[PDB]
């Protein structure tokens, strides 16, 4: 009954990403090797389920930095950031195992179905 | 040339309004009279104006409670402010003056303008 506004969601993630260019109320530093990549984490927790169960725990919400598995590529992990705050998936055959072998460890499940896909059609 | 993930962004949204029902991460409450909101900031600039321009200053950028105009509806901001989070407008004869002049204030353009298409069906 409610009227739905159909590009409300993608502006909000629109805006959502130019504060975060802008390090705008970002709240965590995510550590990959020898990269450093700003977000919000409520945005990471939106997206993954290892960035959801990290933060919803008391104990670790309040972390301002959070460093990953050095075996971690940080493209890879960089590739997944930028789809969070877009919804565009940077998908390639110099890419697809790295992406895919971290969006397992990061637990975004239906990224992960999307990378077996790609594989199937390569 | 990357692969589209139509239902991210609404995916995304609906998880923010499900941490800002538990209060996770909400880091400012905004004050309506006698009335008191929690919310992400974040996500308040990403949908007004008005709280756009109020923690893009430095000066304003760390309050954790922000006081209204206590002539402002609570009701019409609670109507804005569960749209921000679910892009869905509750539209009614009952509550439409009241959403209009508060979606005024909250410098909130495109709602402003279905407020009017409202206006003009009724
Ligand atoms: O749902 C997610 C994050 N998210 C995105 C994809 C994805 C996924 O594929 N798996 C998992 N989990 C969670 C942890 O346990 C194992 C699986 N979380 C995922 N956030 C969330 C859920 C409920 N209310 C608020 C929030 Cl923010
Ligand atoms: O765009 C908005 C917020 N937003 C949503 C609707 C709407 C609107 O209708 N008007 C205005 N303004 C801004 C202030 O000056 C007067 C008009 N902002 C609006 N956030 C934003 C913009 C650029 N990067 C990051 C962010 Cl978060
Ligand atoms: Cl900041
Ligand atoms: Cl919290």
């Amino acid at each position: 009954s409610q009227i739905q506004f159909t590009r409300h969601a993608s502006d909000v993630l629109l805006n959502l990403n130019r504060l975060r260019s802008r390090d705008i109320l970002t709240d965590v530093v995510i550590v990959v090797s020898r990269e450093q990549f700003r977000a919000h984490k409520t945005v990471l927790m939106a997206c993954s389920g290892l960035f959801y169960s990290i933060f919803t725990d008391q104990l670790k919400r309040n972390l301002s930095v959070i460093n990953l598995d050095p075996e971690i590529n940080p493209e890879g992990f960089n590739i997944l950031l930028d789809f969070m705050y877009t919804s565009r998936l940077n998908l390639r055959e110099g890419n697809i195992m790295a992406v895919m072998a971290t969006a397992m460890y990061l637990q975004m499940e239906h990224v992960v179905d999307t990378c077996r896909k790609f594989i199937k059609a390569s």
